[PDB]
């Protein structure tokens, strides 16, 4: 809470990454997944308190 | 709560990431892909109380 | 809580990784995955109390 | 909680993974696999009492 | 809790691996796993009190 | 829980391996294989309280 | 507890391991395993007190 | 627990192993093993107090 | 406890084991083995009190 530096919070959709492909090169996303659902991804330090749920996740067929 | 730098919060959607693609390539996001639902990426730090659910998400058929 | 530096969180979606790919390759990222559901990556330091679930993920038929 | 350096915590998704290849070579992320379910990847350091569960996941086909 | 230096836990997808392949060479991924389901990888040094469970994991048929 | 350096810990996911090949070869992960399931990893150091259980891992075919 | 150097704990994925091939050769991971369910590798020093089991894992038929 | 150097713990997945091969050679890691279960290498030094079991482990048929 | 150096403890994958060829050969790991179940490697040195047991291991048929 005190005193924060490079503070980067990041559940899905590549957090921290660069240079995925250089000159010929097929650059593809994830492609199929399912992030989470409700509380995806806790930031905003200070407190959480919360209650969800998810079941029926599909991706590409 | 107290001195903050560098601070940035994402759940999806390519967070931190650049030079995906250079020069001849073929650049695609992440395609077939579900959020959260309800409070995706909890932020604005101080206090996250909430609620919520999701069953029944599809991408691309 | 006192004194962070280089604080990064991230469950999925390539957290810290670059030069994936140079020149002449096929640069694909995960493909077929489902991430958390509910506290996906639980962030926000400070105090983290929920509660979720999830039975029914499915990547790619 | 006090003086932290060098935080970084990752489930999955590449936690801190660099030069996966380079040149002619074919890159290609996990594939096939299901990250955690509710409390993925527990980070947010001070505090993390929840409770979750997950029976059915499944990464292409 | 005092004094943190290169502090850095990952459960799954390559924690700290770098220079998979270089130049002419087939770059793969773990390819068919399932990662943990709950409190995958328990970060946030302070205190960890959950439960949780799963059974039925599947990669790729 | 004092003077902590070096600090790195991972169960699966390559904790701590680098030049897995070079040149002309094969490079590939694992391949099958069924990570934790519950308090996968436990990590943070500070006190871990946890129970949970998995029964029904499979990881190609 | 105090004074920590070069601490690395990793049950299985290559804990510490560089160099496995160079130039022609054929690099494949461990291939089929399963790895711990509920408490894989007890890390974050300072107290692990817990319960869990596991009677089915599978890797590749 | 005072004064700590070299410390690094692993119950498999080559806890410290380097130069598997050099140049022309097939490098295959363990390929058919099951590592532990509930508390697989138990770190963290301070107190590890917990219980498990596991009857059913299969690797490649 | 107190003044530990070179303090290294694996029960199985190549503990201490490098070089395990050069040049021209065929380096392959150790193949069909079952490795402990519960408390698999006994590590983290200040008190290790628990009980498991394992009673149907396979590898490779």
């Amino acid at each position: 809470s005190y005193s924060g530096y490079s503070q980067s919070t990041d559940t899905s959709g590549y957090g921290q990454s660069s240079y995925s492909s250089y000159g010929q090169s097929q650059n593809t996303g994830y492609g199929t997944q399912s992030t989470p659902q409700g509380y995806g991804s806790t930031g905003g330090y200070g407190s959480s308190q919360s209650s969800q749920s998810s079941y029926g996740q599909q991706s590409s067929y």
